[PDB]
């Protein structure tokens, strides 16, 4: 018997996931690949900090397109442009380096490791619900990641299918509609209250997944829920159990 | 394991994508049964198989209206509910004296079909080394509904309504490969219909024939063997899986 949302009054039929941070540990993976690049190419970097500088270009690089100032391109292109960007700020010229080797680095985001609860939790949720990402990633990045890591999604509606980024209302609404589901039949699971806010504002069920070290041991934000989401959870294993109790 | 290189495209295959109705699931028995059940619950009389085969007759014609430019694209769901009305009329029934919502339920019977027995295990084995999903005229929500009721283990579902194209419109194939980040030559079309495989060969995709001699029952005339020089000709999806591993 599915979980009926208190906030939205409908029976959940899809639990879709924010992917970076919520499902996979982006930072460990980005720092890793950066450290490997750094050693191989004789650079002198704080790999961890470099990953943090590369992530901090994510929203601004998306902000340009959200506002209409730039025409939609895929997260893979943004990620690549932001890497150049972060190199130069670190005082390294890109074309001093091989372009295809830097694309490879840029696709490190395709190759990310789940949190230890992710695959087991998602495996259990898949038995009772449609699962899939609800993510700024484009379809091919998300799919590469799902295949590499064995993330068992049923469906992949990438941002490049809606031609929209979160938190643009149409990110949520269009996903719900291509899946054949009223917004309120669709729960968004996310480690980020902001994303949950915007999900709620569209009329989606919400679930908060605490992720205290997404950003390292000195993380500041999203350390608890700042909203009355349907579910608050310590991981996706907890999400599955709470989905099963009902409302 | 070492990937299957298409002789026709020369490229290593990375995605094996499937025509679904017929190639993977036995639509005919599925629709026959559902009709017979609606028939009996609303006290009418009909050759439920025949009605099924007429409902199927209205598939390509309902699409050709969109393929020619003569009509604005819509979801196969909408098309199927319209053709239901059509076939009812042909069978002497007037749709206005039935509950709209009950007919909307009958039209979504294409979402509840049974895989051929060889399908789920064959796909499971291919999933372990390749991307798998449909390449089909079904819309996403329909095909997802189907995957969920029957455990068809797709990695990704690019429905016809994502490409806003219907097969064999060469764009249908090309937008699928694109959205997956793959060169057309890296995608294989597995189909039990030679005219779909020909449309996809001519667009540059790799090819697999799967023999389904009873898709239209014992009195099936069509597609009772491979008419092209396809990469793979198979007896079933499990055979396809084995040939893929063979190389
Ligand atoms: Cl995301």
């Amino acid at each position: 018997v599915p979980f009926r949302s208190p906030s939205t009054g409908r029976n959940v039929r899809a639990v879709l996931f924010d992917t970076f941070g919520t499902v996979v540990d982006w930072r460990t993976g980005i720092a890793t690949a950066v450290a490997d690049y750094a050693a191989r190419h004789q650079l002198e970097v704080d790999a961890v900090a470099f990953a943090d500088r590369w992530r901090a270009r994510y929203q601004p690089s998306m902000d340009a397109i959200l506002s209409g100032a730039r025409e939609f391109v895929t997260l893979d292109i943004l990620h690549r442009e932001n890497l150049d960007f972060v190199l130069r700020e670190s005082g390294i010229d890109p074309t001093n380096h091989d372009s295809g080797e830097l694309d490879e680095l840029a696709r490190a985001w395709h190759v990310l490791t789940p949190w230890p609860d992710s695959v087991p939790g998602l495996t259990a949720i898949k038995a009772e619900y449609i699962i899939g990402p609800l993510s700024n990633g484009n379809t091919s990045l998300l799919l590469d990641m799902a295949k590499n890591a064995g993330i068992p999604w049923d469906v992949i509606i990438g941002s490049d299918i809606n031609r929209k980024y979160k938190p643009d209302p149409q990110a949520y609404l269009r996903t719900a509609q291509v899946l054949g589901l009223h917004p309120g039949e669709v729960m968004l699971a996310a480690a980020h209250n902001g994303d949950l806010e915007a999900a709620h504002a569209t009329g989606l069920a919400t679930a908060f997944i605490l992720r205290p070290v997404e950003h390292g041991p000195h993380q500041t934000d999203d350390l608890a829920p700042t909203g009355s989401w349907d579910i608050s959870a310590t991981d996706i294993t907890d999400l599955a159990a709470q989905l099963r109790a009902g409302s």
